[PDB]
């Protein structure tokens, strides 16, 4: 073990440490001001006659005592750096705090209970010896007390300042940044109060518990990316589009041979980031490559699905649910029914699920979503259609790649209003689906209405437009009816802060202030060219002033609104309240 | 602003702290040790000549200074006991450390680092200063300095141990109780249980109540006993479902006249606080107590309920003592083939009289209760409420004592009803426990009335939204504290983590804004962990 030490009148406290653990110790390193009344020549003498114990000195170079506010920090900022460099890289050093005036031991007090130690503690003698033939009987007498407090775990993981600011021992106190300065300057709403999800969240330091409510910053990318996230709204079939994911699925289709590799989707200048906004028609024109007119090869879908689970694997995604449009892929020239298409993905699913389990490794559940799309060019009997294969997969019933529910979308100038479909929509509630329904995206603030009421939708997608409606506002909230929103995508196709030419503000703060259940979504995944991290972390320029602990929330209002069984639910809850714990215990070390 | 120090042998520290903000501080307490090496009669003559802060002084009884392992332990503890008694109310106090020899400072700075601190600095003099002249002296030339340390928030949950001890009457060695050792040992336990383990580490599923001690948590996972009476007495309450007319048990043959309703509505506003019970929602009857003859309409009597509530709930709050919101539900009594204009006229009621707007006590919901029957299913009202859910209003209902499962379930689609009442028979038709569970419909079931085995247990462990209401007092002749009482010897096996469970539903199914609901959360969170933490020890 390593234990460090501050003394000044006393010249041997160390010693006296020395004997706390009566089996001994191993490493002694020892840090004072520059002052003279520190005897160094006494501490050599006694480590001499212990070679197998380390004993290194160093000094506060350049001042000798604590004098004014300079001197303080100063001496601070070094004891900080010694503090960073020499504790052992997975032990708590051990500390000591009998020697030493008011200043320098407050300061090593604030550092250890911050970072942490292995035990901090006092000792005192009655008879304060000043030789050591006077504190041998001192200890032999027991007049010297091992005053110790409690144990310090401090901050657990916090010393990644050792690595990310460079050790360095020689310097002054010229160039230092405390970022411990900001993280505590600005400390102590209701709401960062109480809106607390993970209750294990109470149970971090204050630093951290307080951290977690810091405005996000870009440079959040490590933390963000290792936090175990959810996605409710993602399209299969945007999600190889271009670049290695295409060659990967069309050199696993079937027959190669009617594999067009000419076309090529138009590159957008800084895509992701747009830099200005795009139609509709040219956000699907973009997608062409894939979709359904190259993935009616069986092996082509097998590599798709296979490629999606792996990449939602690799994003930390911990549960997702995708929708896929099983008609859209089915073929009767080689017998390939929706249903079978639609069994073949359930069958895959399963299998990489049960696979990355029984590994114990990292895995997401996913669940599927049929798509009883807007059926254009007419002919919406396909809307029964997919009704009734919705409600077949889901008596189906045996398995863990479970479908959960039907999703209604398509584009807004047939001017649907939930209205047109509605006819149909009556029998799935009574088999016990769930209902989502792309409403509102550039329409009008009425079809919401009869979307939720009528259709008794659950979810809702976008629905940009709400913040003008307060009365739909108002019924939206006390329903707990989750709002599935794309930032990235939404972003490039209407455009919004801060990019030019546009005054239009993104509407996500607001939605979470008044305390509607948005769930962050990235829809299509290779058209927007940005997985779920990173539509997260877009936040930051996109809506200024968001912190941490908006995106926790965010995290669990997505879990709140997943179509998902009730003990699935509490399990579910579980895993993320202890991985986000030591997520956030463990990544923001820096 | 309050300034806390230590006291060691100089008198030092104190002055040149209290100037040291160019503001200035209102209420300054120093701490010290049995020694009689120090003087107060400097510090005394000093403050007395600025009356107008306030000052104190607080001895360690029995310890002139510290000599062994229990001297630093009590002086640990009093200390501590001196700071948490000296918290002030909602701000963080400032402190300054130069007092008294290294170990007091040590402790001193662990107690700012524990219970959190507005600004702790330190203070130091080179010249060593000694009467009040010339300390200003050397203050006038600038050779005072403060050096500040940071701002602690410190552990949020442990600032709550003002409750169970603020002072002990001056305990001594015979009787001495190590609480504060107690809270230390309980949050580094919390701290280590969460490091080491990670099957106890990943359950924690409510409102961050987690930082109760260890043992706490483990009584809390025992079952009911008939014997926590009082902790259940103790801990706040919400009454979703509660008649108004049924307390003095009356209604329609005695409450036409004015000053009847106010007495009515002041003993249950009595009665409601006498139960520590926060929150409540009322459904009351209009129509049953207006008087034509006497120019007593029943707006006008919801309206002079509505003004005796709010004006309750005022005085209440302006004691700054503990008071419980209280909501209206318009009823309308399933009266069938009699005027059958009367549901009409009930929900346009309902509408006008939400809007008014201003007052602490509104309406938020209707209610659907009266004589049940396949006639009067949720398919025969249902074309007045395509309105109702227009205007953003609430709506429950009462089905499943004697009605059929399709009624629940056109309930549960036409209606919309956010909440729903009794329905016990809820186990039979699983496809309904399904419809029910992911759509969050809440249920209220009140176990007195019932009684008057039971499947609540199961209800939880399926999930839902259970919440546990006296529907009438009265007649029942027992409030919501024995309701809950009621489940221990009627319910086997019942634990008390189901009865916090039973309260968060309740908190959650109340037709409420959500910045309400949101403080509501707080205030509920605070006094159970209060509560709790109280009981604990006895
Ligand atoms: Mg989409
Ligand atoms: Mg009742």
């Amino acid at each position: 073990r390593v234990l460090l030490c501050s003394a000044g009148h006393s010249s041997m406290v160390v010693p006296e440490a020395f004997h706390a653990v009566p089996e001994g110790f191993e490493e002694v390193h020892v840090f004072t001001t520059d002052s003279e009344k520190f005897n160094p020549v006494v501490l050599n003498d006694f480590f001499h006659s212990l070679p197998n114990v380390r004993f290194s000195i160093t000094k506060c170079h350049g001042l000798a005592d604590i004098l004014n506010e300079r001197d303080f920090e100063f001496y601070q900022e070094m004891l900080w750096q010694w503090y960073l460099t020499k504790m052992p890289d997975n032990e708590l050093p051990y500390v000591c705090l009998s020697g030493g005036i008011k200043s320098m031991s407050a300061s090593l007090q604030k550092a250890a209970t911050l970072f942490g130690a292995q035990s901090v503690f006092h000792v005192l003698a009655d008879n304060n010896p000043r030789n050591i033939e006077e504190m041998f009987d001192a200890l032999q007498k027991g007049q010297i007390h091992f005053i110790e407090m409690g144990y310090e775990p401090g901050w657990a993981a916090l010393r990644r300042l050792k690595k990310i600011l460079p050790i360095n021992e020689g310097c002054s106190r010229d160039n230092f940044k405390p970022l411990i300065s900001k993280s505590i300057e600005e400390i102590l709403d209701t709401g960062k109060s109480n809106q607390l999800p993970f209750p294990s969240l109470a149970i971090l330091p204050p630093i951290a518990q307080q951290w977690l409510q810091l405005p996000l910053s870009a440079n959040d990318g490590a933390w963000i990316q290792n936090l175990p996230k959810v996605d409710l709204h993602c399209h299969l079939g945007g999600f190889a589009t271009s670049g290695s994911l295409l060659d990967q699925v069309r050199g696993a289709a079937s027959e190669p041979d009617l594999i067009d590799r000419t076309f090529s989707p138009q590159e957008i200048a800084g895509w992701p980031r747009s830099h200005k906004s795009i139609s509709l028609d040219k956000y699907m024109e973009l997608g062409n490559a894939n979709g359904s007119k190259l993935l009616k090869d069986k092996g082509c879908l097998i590599r798709q699905v296979e490629l999606l689970y792996q990449s939602l694997v690799n994003d930390n995604v911990a549960y997702a649910e995708i929708r896929c449009s099983p008609n859209n892929y089915a073929d009767k020239n080689k017998n390939r029914s929706a249903w079978v298409v639609l069994q073949d993905i359930n069958d895959t699913f399963t299998r990489l699920i049960t696979e990355a389990k029984q590994k114990n490794q990292f895995y997401c559940h996913v669940n599927l979503l049929v798509i009883a799309s807007r059926k254009f060019s007419g002919d919406l009997s396909d809307i029964s259609k997919h009704l009734a294969l919705a409600i077949t997969a889901m008596q189906q019933g045996e398995g863990v790649c479970r479908i959960v529910g039907v999703d209604l979308a398509g584009f807004e100038n047939k001017e649907t209003r939930a209205s047109y479909y509605e006819h149909d929509f009556k029998a799935v509630h009574r088999c016990g689906l769930a209902v989502t329904a792309h409403a509102g995206e550039n329409d009008d603030p009425e079809g919401i209405w009869q979307a939720v009421y009528s259709l008794h939708a659950r979810r809702l997608g976008h629905a940009l437009n709400l913040l003008e409606a307060p009365d739909l506002m108002r019924t939206v909230i006390e329903r707990k009816i989750g709002v599935e929103m794309c930032p990235y995508a939404n972003y490039q196709i209407k455009g919004f802060a801060p990019m030019p030419n546009f005054s239009a503000l993104y509407p996500l703060k607001k939605y979470l202030e008044a305390g509607i259940l948005v769930s962050v979504n990235t829809d299509n995944i290779g058209i927007s060219g940005a997985n779920l991290s990173e539509n997260l972390l877009i936040l930051a320029d996109l809506c200024p002033g968001i912190s941490r602990m908006d995106v926790l929330t965010i995290i669990r209002n997505s879990i709140e609104t997943a179509f998902i069984s009730h003990d699935f639910r509490m399990e579910l809850l579980k895993f993320f309240d202890r991985k986000i714990y030591d997520v956030c215990l463990i990544s923001i070390k820096n």
